[PDB]
């Protein structure tokens, strides 16, 4: 039942679409002509009839002004921000990519929340999973209610983020876009268990609640990660001086050719970080991380296989690529201790990228607030000379259906199949020639 949108949100999408040369720009020059001459054709009507209906765009429009400067813009080729273009060159085969930490700000679910049903309706069931091993409210958090804990916390931050990543997902598939397999990143690994099926609802949010809350006990303040955009072995020699008397920072996930992260002692991280700042190189602590994927998850081995021994696993619906054991696991692999690799093995993310080039995947949806992967996917597409598409769903202080019609154009624009009608369900919108 839930559609995509609130009847009475105004944010819509118009798709075009063109293969002789011109036909898309000449199609736009006269809709837009027409639209302001006509004076009776209703919008909605336009829309649904766009949206039912080689080269492509879509015009992300919540009122009349912004679809004529849209289609007005698309019909003299200047480029604007709410026409998302591209050419359809691409299979389509689809992964999408579950992050960690990184990806939060302090509205990230309030729009689509209060804008999409279908948002709404699987945000409701998965916060429903992890409420059973909690006191507090993800929605309350979520909307900053004065009372409910914060999102600095990892505890909170972790189970929260889980919900958002497996909720989106969902709002990509009633959409249309459908996920031929899952990859995901240190706890991204649990959303993407949720999203193939291989762990039940009930027991991907258990993972993540008693993992997290488990860090907030035994591993807040001792350690964190930072993300450094430097090949390993530039990275290794810069840290080498830390570790003299006990290996204090070690790297913890290789992201892209140029890219990796770095866990371990707060105080040294904190000090490469800043060298590497003075020095031009971006390296940023990751926030609320703890130094997980390093030596000091070791202390909590049996504690985490104790923990962790209710995790039944079964076949999902599609594959998980391992960022832990470069394995394609059905799913039905993912026991207990398939999650202490997970929180202690280095993220070895890039060359599971690779995998997937081999494999056909050439769009890889990141189903995540912010886009923090995506970068890494396309550095490693360009070094492997491959043409693929990396596509993030919200980013900060755009969680709205804006961005997300914005996303769902930039998977359309290059060839993967999308149903626009379902963005105007239940508006009494007609087709109209």
């Amino acid at each position: 039942a839930p559609a995509l949108a609130e009847v009475l949100a105004p944010t819509v999408p118009w798709p075009l679409s063109g293969k002789n040369p011109g036909a898309l720009q000449g199609q736009a020059a006269r809709l837009a002509a027409h639209l302001a001459e006509d004076h009776d054709l209703s919008l909605s009507d336009l829309g649904l009839s766009l949206a039912t209906t080689e080269h492509r765009a879509v015009v992300v429009l919540g009122s009349r002004e912004e679809a004529l400067g849209g289609l007005g813009a698309l019909g003299e080729q200047m480029p604007a921000g709410n026409v998302v273009t591209g050419a359809a060159d691409l299979s389509g085969k689809t992964v999408f990519v579950f992050p960690g930490q990184g990806s939060q700000w302090a509205g990230m679910a309030v729009e689509l929340l209060d804008s999409s049903p279908v948002f709404a309706a699987r945000f409701a069931e998965v916060a429903g999973a992890v409420e059973a091993y909690v006191d507090w409210s993800v929605e309350s958090v979520v909307r900053g209610a004065d009372e409910a804990p914060s999102l600095d916390r990892i505890e909170i931050l972790q189970p929260v983020l889980f919900t958002v990543m497996v909720s989106l997902a969902a709002l990509w598939r009633a959409a249309g876009v459908v996920p031929d397999a899952v990859v995901g990143h240190s706890q991204g690994e649990i959303a993407a268990a949720a999203v193939s099926g291989a762990l039940s609802l009930g027991d991907a949010a258990q993972v993540v609640v008693l993992r997290s809350q488990l860090f907030a006990d035994e591993l807040v303040g001792k350690g964190a990660v930072a993300s450094v955009s430097l090949p390993a072995a530039e990275v290794e020699a810069r840290i080498a001086r830390f570790n003299g008397d006990a290996e204090l920072l070690s790297i913890a996930g290789n992201n892209g050719p140029r890219s990796v992260t770095v866990a371990g002692q707060v105080a040294a991280l904190e000090e490469l970080v800043a060298e590497l700042e003075a020095e031009g190189v971006r390296a940023k602590v990751i926030g609320s991380t703890v130094a997980s994927h390093c030596a000091q998850v070791d202390p909590l081995h049996e504690r985490i296989l104790d923990l962790l021994s209710f995790v039944q696993p079964r076949e999902g619906s599609v594959p998980l690529y391992s960022t832990v054991n470069g394995e394609v696991l059905n799913g039905a692999e993912l026991d207990a201790s398939y999650w202490f690799e997970n929180c202690r093995r280095p993220v070895s993310f890039e060359p599971v990228v690779r995998a997937l080039f081999a494999d056909g995947f050439d769009v890889f949806v990141e189903s995540s607030a912010h886009p923090v992967l995506t970068y890494g996917i396309s550095e490693t597409a360009e070094a492997a000379g491959r043409e693929v598409l990396a596509q993030g769903t919200l980013r900060r202080e755009e969680g709205g259906l804006a961005r997300f019609y914005s996303s769902l154009a930039g998977v359309w624009t290059r060839g993967v199949d999308v149903d626009w009608a379902g963005a105007f369900a239940g508006r009494g919108a007609r087709v109209v020639d």
